[PDB]
């Protein structure tokens, strides 16, 4: 294996508290570090970090193209890798969602044979989803970019969320320092209305970007985003939240297959899991505290843990060297090249914590852990899974 | 205002390493935790941060409905909250991302009138976006719950990305301690035969769960899920991603509304910005080093940052402060109090500072943190840093 790497991290969106803790790990163990970020308090932060850290921001330029500049960003960081040495590249939010060079330079680097990986990030997506009170599981979520959705005419789902990203800059992609003027704005709303209708609502999306800074949250119509006050609003870092505009109805077929019926239930389309979509237009209230949550309430004075549950049961030393594994690159690194010489030369561990960490398989880390009871053995991994349609019709 | 608040915060996917540092400071913080995690690691690492911590999975039961278990979840941390304690809900991922317990909670805190918030985390979709190496701008992604899309027969698109969660338990929604058997598998690849052809791929996704291990990237044709060697290896943790099987034309009424125009020049449906993605099906080579690639490498003996480019130039007093609002909830809740009061007993900050400080506006701690120059009043400003697809392969 060659001399070189490269690693390509997040800062999530909300400035430094978004950063993962194995993102700021590989910053501060990078031999060089490339970063474009948003603001500058994320900025000063990463440079308390590490002593040799290059802005790629400064490679824009004024009628400069952007695929030029993508390019030049790539081999700057590139270069250093061929060097042998251990790169970081750092990008708001999540490093591969909605942006061009770093797909270029970890697919370059891995073709001439160095090591190569992405670490995800938290994305203007994910904020969306807390900040709007949303899941895209229910009822599932398309995801585009403005101008590839009206160039190619990427189809719409009604009942389904939609969202759209780069609102501001519809059919621009020159760079200048002060900035988009978005006046083909009115071919997106356009779409829009022959998609759901003048009246539907589309919520103006802006994640806070500081600590201290609330989120724009603002629903319109499609028919005032032509009112040139409103229009002005959206720039730059604005997202579009279009909601779902009916419910699905359920395939026949389908609940046969899946034996989901005794007789013909009554599970109506309409009726909802608490809460409901609060965005969506026409939207009943759904009680929170039925009967049988009520119920459910009650038994919980009573309440002892299941015989097949497991509770943890580990050591300081043990939990000490799996936070270590997670937090130190170059721990890891070592335990990766020899499992057995990592395992004898951390101390305080028991003859399990050793056996499980020279093995290194999930189900020995698991014993070593939790205990295991007689009753689950007899007949040991979680099973969560979100429920929608299925909790509501039997 | 009522004493008392709500705050749900994930884990990420990938043990410890994949927690935000405001996650990781808000369960600091706390007066109770409550945590649903698949991993022990992740569980030990919660328990050395916080002395009062509950796990919420010993809420679920043999028998017993996933949705009476919500309701449970739901109520211990909301009579918390009506105590007037500041609570911490802990979930694997990121916490509004196929999870149920969480939004109910969070709604009833709000509606009650109590602070209530969720911060976002590192989701299994992000994870698949970073090892499969695929940019769901491009061509578009669909995401959708497996059952949920059988049964409300949700639309596919076959020129974008899809995702399926929940492979592992079509049709299914009991509890087991000793799980799913995912005999409903047959009607899933049944519509994926309908909808992309006996041929066209599936990858099959695990990310890694421990730092050490590898994550599963392995692609079968749809036929071979029907073999049940390869079925049997679907589980509670795997998802599918299924690449487009075309390229989509663009719209020429679209092209010449945009002013995207001149001449009619060519760019082909095809044709790529390097990389393309490796799992679509009959995928052609991109060249990463086009002619204009080549001449873009050599202007960067010559470079000198524009003159319209901001460098930092802050203090250490000034970044010591963001930081802290940043990493310290406490100090955060007494600058939003008052701004005026807490920006005047910071030590060590310059008169701007201060006074940026003291307004909270964004522009105004930009202007104090970076040197804007002359050339740059426009505003009466963000990077303007976008992704670039089609227009970049026409004009
Ligand atoms: C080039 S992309 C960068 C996306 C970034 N990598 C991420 O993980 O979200 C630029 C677009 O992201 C979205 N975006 C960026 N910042 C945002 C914010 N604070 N709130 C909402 N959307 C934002 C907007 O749609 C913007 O046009
Ligand atoms: C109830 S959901 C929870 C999702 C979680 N909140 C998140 O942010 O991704 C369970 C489903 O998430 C997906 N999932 C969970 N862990 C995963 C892993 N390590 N790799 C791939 N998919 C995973 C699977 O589709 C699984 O069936």
């Amino acid at each position: 294996t060659k001399a070189g790497s490269l690693t390509i991290v997040g800062t999530g969106i909300e400035s430094i508290g978004q950063m993962t803790l194995q993102a700021l790990s590989y910053i501060e163990a990078a031999a060089k570090v490339f970063y474009c970020v948003i603001d500058p308090a994320t900025e000063a932060f990463i440079l308390t970090k590490n002593k040799n850290c290059v802005d790629l921001y400064q490679y824009y330029d004024n009628g400069k193209s952007r695929l030029n500049t993508f390019t030049q960003m790539s081999e700057l960081m590139v270069r250093e890798v061929r060097k042998g040495l251990d790169v970081v590249g750092v990008f708001y939010g999540h490093p591969g969602v909605f942006v061009n060079p770093s797909h270029r330079a970890l697919a370059i680097a891995k073709s001439e044979g160095y090591r190569a990986r992405m670490l995800p990030g938290v994305s203007a997506e994910d904020c969306l989803f807390a900040d709007l009170c949303i899941d895209p599981s229910n009822p599932g979520c398309l995801t585009y970019e403005a101008s590839d959705f009206l160039i190619r005419d990427r189809p719409v789902s009604i009942h389904s969320h939609l969202v759209l990203f780069q609102v501001g800059c519809v059919g621009i992609a020159d760079f200048n320092f002060t900035g988009f003027d978005n006046n083909k704005f009115g071919v997106l709303v356009d779409r829009l209305e022959q998609e759901y209708g003048a009246e539907h609502p589309v919520v103006h999306y802006i994640a806070a970007m500081m600590p201290h800074q609330d989120p724009v949250t603002d629903k319109y119509t499609v028919a005032q985003l032509r009112e040139p006050e409103i229009a002005k609003r959206v720039g730059g870092v604005s997202t579009f939240y279009i909601p779902p505009k009916a419910r699905k109805a359920s395939n026949l077929d389908i609940i046969r297959r899946l034996e989901l019926l005794p007789a013909g239930q009554v599970p109506d389309k309409k009726a909802r899991i608490y809460p409901a979509n609060q965005w969506e237009p026409d939207v009943p209230e759904v009680e929170p505290y039925r009967p049988s949550d009520q119920a459910a309430i009650a038994q919980l004075a009573d309440h002892a843990p299941p015989e097949q549950y497991q509770p943890l049961a580990t050591s300081k030393a043990m939990s000490d060297v799996m936070t270590k594994l997670a937090l130190d690159p170059k721990a890891l690194a070592d335990y990766k090249a020899d499992h057995r010489a990592f395992a004898q030369s951390v101390p305080d561990l028991t003859p399990q914590e050793r056996a499980a960490l020279e093995l290194g398989d999930s189900w020995a880390i698991r014993c070593a852990m939790k205990n295991m009871p007689s009753s689950l053995l007899d007949a040991g991994f979680p099973w969560v899974i979100v429920v929608g349609v299925i909790g509501v019709i039997g």
